[PDB]
């Protein structure tokens, strides 16, 4: 699994609230969280199924 | 362009030396660096074309 995958969901320093999702390795799901448009982490997605893809194996 | 591909890159906290790719923003130019393994951030490509394609407007 990545190792990004495991890192915290990261809003960043943008002022936007754009919906994002963030793979939960201790849930094992993917979950929203609210993402400020700028300067993004790895462990961000734009569906549910992109973050399972990347992150659930 | 995006966000990541004016940064300078990033090597990391890792200890390997992984030999990367980064869009230089003065230059144009994808250029090699050395990247530690861990923690990459964007402008950080396994290859110059994939630098290009992402990060190009040079």
């Amino acid at each position: 699994r990545p190792d990004f995958c495991l890192e915290p969901p990261y809003t960043g320093p943008g002022k936007a609230r754009i919906i994002r999702y963030f793979y939960n390795a201790k849930a094992g799901l993917a979950q929203t969280f609210v993402y400020g448009g700028a300067r993004a982490k790895r462990n961000n997605f734009k569906s549910a199924e992109d973050a399972l893809r990347t992150c659930g194996g």
